[PDB]
């Protein structure tokens, strides 16, 4: 039932959103860290400073060694371990057990964090982009295989300590309001998306759309930020920056590094614009846009001041789509359809006079142009 899946993911601010899982025979309980970013996953099975439990191989009764050990780099840091198989359940979840390729994690860097609450990291995307090659199965593929789990799953990202919604198999529309809207799946690897146009408080950005997605876009919710091409970065803190000059801020504030404060509830949210980002939508020739609010992408970081951290990011990597944008909407990744649906959801942040949105349809012209090859 979905209702038990309702309210299934949980985390600290800015530190990550997990869903609890069991590996092995007995179960051991773990917190999974949901990244749609990757395709591997991997637990912690060896003792770190930043972990309180970890994957006990020696343990379980069905775990399976599969001899040959893997590496899997991210953009903030790196584990390397040694591959198996095991049964996997999610309490929360499926009524379902599933034998699955867990990479046990023995060395890291930079990738746990501390304080995080979650020992290991879920990869839902797909097999192309799976170490060390697309022969490893993910998960989320060896769950459809074994059982009547549809192909689809949501997430409900609900910032605002962290919690939400991953719904396993399909769509729980006491989640959303208003209507979903699609934009397709270009390739089956990363979860990649075509952007199509930028509006900056209604003013289009006005960069040619290859910009927005050079070298890919790409829907990623292990990834804090909202992080943009160079040239699409330097426009969008430009227009950002204009629209707050009437005040102060270090500019290492806007790399990331320093934060702003203001006495606490005197927080000038109306001077940070609101954010458009289009994308290419169902029909020939349509789009529609999602709205983000300057609550989403000026992240609180925990004195009766309340302080913030810019969290629009520069990229060498293309778009990363992360918990900046999927916060404020019920994303589902509908792999069957290779389709992914946005609508505001119910756990929406509140602007006194304005709304994140999910509107639509609009006319865009070549839209494929704005993909890059
Ligand atoms: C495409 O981007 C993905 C990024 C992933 O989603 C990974 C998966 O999650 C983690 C989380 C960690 F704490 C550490 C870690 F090492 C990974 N995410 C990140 O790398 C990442 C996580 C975070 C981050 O703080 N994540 C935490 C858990 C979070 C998530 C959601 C909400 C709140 C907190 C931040 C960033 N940024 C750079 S930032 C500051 O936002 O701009 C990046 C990726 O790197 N995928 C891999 C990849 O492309 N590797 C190629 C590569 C990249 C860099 C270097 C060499 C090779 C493959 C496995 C598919």
């Amino acid at each position: 039932s979905f209702v038990e899946m309702v309210d299934n993911l949980r985390g600290k601010s800015g530190q990550g959103y997990y869903v609890e899982m069991t590996v092995g025979s007995p179960p051991q309980t773990l917190n999974i860290l949901v990244d749609t970013g990757s395709s591997n996953f991997a637990v912690g099975a060896a003792p770190h400073p930043f972990l309180h439990r970890y994957y006990q191989r020696q343990l379980s009764s069905t775990y399976r060694d599969l001899r040959k050990g893997v590496y899997v780099p991210y953009t903030q840091g790196k584990w390397e371990g040694e591959l198996g198989t095991d049964l996997v359940s999610i309490p929360h979840g499926p009524n379902v057990t599933v034998r699955a390729n867990i990479a046990a994690i023995t060395e890291s860097d930079k990738f746990f964090i501390n304080g995080s609450n979650w020992e290991g990291i879920l990869g839902l995307a797909y097999a192309e982009i799976a170490r060390p090659d697309d022969s490893l199965e993910p998960f989320f593929d060896s769950l459809v295989k074994q059982t009547h789990v549809p192909n689809l799953f949501s997430l409900q990202l609900c910032g605002a300590s962290v919690g939400g919604s991953m719904i396993i198999g399909g769509i729980d529309h006491s989640l959303y309001t208003g209507s979903l809207w699609y934009t397709p799946i270009r390739r089956e690897w990363y979860y990649e998306v075509i952007i199509v146009r930028v509006e900056i408080n209604g003013q289009d950005l006005k960069m040619d759309c290859k910009e927005y997605n050079y070298d890919k876009s790409i829907v990623d919710s292990g990834t804090t930020n909202l992080r943009l091409p160079k040239k699409v970065f330097e426009a969008a803190v430009k227009s950002i920056k204009a629209a707050s000059s009437t005040e102060k801020f270090p500019d290492g504030f806007w790399l990331g590094e320093q934060l702003v404060c203001w006495q606490a509830g005197t927080t000038p949210w109306n001077i940070f614009p609101v954010i458009s980002l289009y994308l290419m939508g169902e029909v020939t020739n349509q789009s529609f846009r999602i709205t983000i609010l300057p609550q989403q992408y000026l992240r609180p970081v925990e004195s009766q001041d309340d302080c913030y951290k810019f969290a629009i990011s520069q990229s060498s990597t293309g778009t990363v789509m992360g918990a900046v944008i999927m916060e404020g909407f019920y994303v589902v990744f509908d792999r069957a359809r290779k389709r992914i649906g946005f609508a505001v959801s119910a756990c929406h942040v509140h602007d006194e006079f304005r709304t994140a949105a999910v509107e639509g349809p609009f006319v865009t012209l070549d839209m494929e142009d704005c993909g890059y090859n």
